[PDB]
C-alpha cells in the first residue's frame, strides 16, 4: 500500500491540526505512524513538494525519521503518456490558483497602505505580491502535476485537501482520501496490521 | 499538404503587412492563394484562434472564401494520450506569455496612474491591467496548446511568428515554417 502525500497534513492549519499544534508536530505525528507501518506501508512525496513542507517544519528535530519514512521521488517523464485532458486540468489550476493569489496580494496590500503614501510605493507593494501570486501559483500547479502522476505511476492513494487535487484524481481513476480523515485512516492501517497503536 | 494556422499573418503588424495593410486585407491575400490552393492544400485554424482572427477582420467582407479555405477545427481531447514532457512545455508557454503579458501590464499602468489617484484606484488599474495580462496569458497558453495538438493530430505545418510555438512544434517533431516567410511558400506553391 502506497501513499502519496499532498502539504495538506502538514502545512493547512484546518488539517494538519488533527496531527499536531504546528507544522512539526504534525509531522511528528505521521511519521509515529509512518514508523509502525515500516516495511507494510510507502509515502511518497514529489521532492518539491517535500521542500515546502519542510520550509515549516524542523527537519533537524526529526530525525532519522522524516528521511526513512517519506520517499523522495520525481515521478517518471520520459516515454511517459497521459490523457490529454490533463492540459485543461494544469490550465484550471493555474487559473484558480493565481486568481487566488491576487486576492490575497491585494488584501495583503490594502492592510498594509495608509492614504498617505506615494504613487510608486503603493505600485511596488501590489507589483511585489502579485508577482510572487503568478510565481507561487505556476510552481504549485507544476507540484499539483508532479502529484497526480507520481500517484498515477505508484498506483497510490494521494493525500490532500485541496478539492481541485481530488477531483483530478477521481477523473484520471487515481485512488485518493480526504487529509482531513487520513489520522483516522492511519488508525486503521496501524490497528488492522498489528503492533501497539 | 497541411497548414495550421496560428493568428500571426492576419494580426502580428510585422508579419501580416507582408500580406497586407490591414487583418482583412491580409486574410483577402491569403485567401487568394488558398483559394488557389483548394483541393492541393489545406488550411486549418482551431475555433479559438479563428474567432480571434475575426475579431480584427470583417469575415462579411470575405464571403465565401473565408469559409471555404479556413477549416476550422477542435483537436480532438478524447481518449487522446500525449507525452508527460507536454505538461512541462505548457509550463513554461504559460510563464512564457504571462510575463509578456506582465510587460504590456506594465507600460499600461505607467500610463494610465497619476500622482492624483486616491488608494482604491490605483489598486484597481493595477488589478483591471494585470487581471487582463494574466487572462490573455491563459487563453493564449492553452490556444497555443490547441495550435500544437491539432497540427500533430492532423501531422500539418504550424504558421507562426511565435518563438514559444516554433520552439514547441521543434521539440515534438511537429513541422513549422516562419510565418514571415508563407507568403513567399505560398508564392512558389501556387507557381507549382
Amino acid at each position: 500500500m502506497r501513499f502519496v502525500l499532498d502539504t495538506s497534513i502538514f502545512v493547512n492549519p484546518e488539517v494538519r491540526d488533527r496531527f499536531g499544534a504546528s507544522p512539526t508536530e504534525a509531522m511528528k505525528t505521521f511519521l509515529d505512524y509512518a514508523g509502525r507501518l515500516f516495511g507494510r506501508v510507502e509515502f511518497y512525496m514529489p521532492p518539491g513538494i517535500y521542500r515546502e513542507v519542510v520550509h515549516f517544519v524542523d527537519e533537524e528535530e526529526l530525525l532519522p525519521g522524516i528521511e526513512l519514512y517519506i520517499i523522495k521521488k520525481p515521478p517518471n517523464v520520459h516515454d511517459i503518456r497521459i490523457p490529454a485532458f490533463v492540459v485543461y486540468e494544469l490550465i484550471e489550476d493555474v487559473r484558480r490558483r493565481i486568481d487566488k493569489g491576487l486576492r490575497v496580494a491585494e488584501k495583503a496590500v490594502r492592510e498594509s497602505v495608509v492614504e498617505t503614501d506615494n504613487v510608486d510605493k503603493i505600485i511596488q507593494k501590489l507589483r511585489r505580491n502579485y508577482r510572487r501570486a503568478l510565481r507561487e501559483g505556476i510552481v504549485d500547479s507544476k507540484e499539483d502535476f508532479e502529484l497526480i502522476l507520481l500517484a498515477k505511476e505508484l498506483d497510490a492513494t494521494i493525500v490532500s485537501a485541496d478539492v481541485g487535487i481530488l477531483t483530478w484524481a477521481q477523473k484520471m481513476g487515481i485512488k485518493w482520501v480526504d487529509a482531513a480523515n487520513f489520522r483516522e485512516l492511519l488508525e486503521g492501517l496501524v490497528k488492522k496490521l498489528g503492533g501497539k497503536n
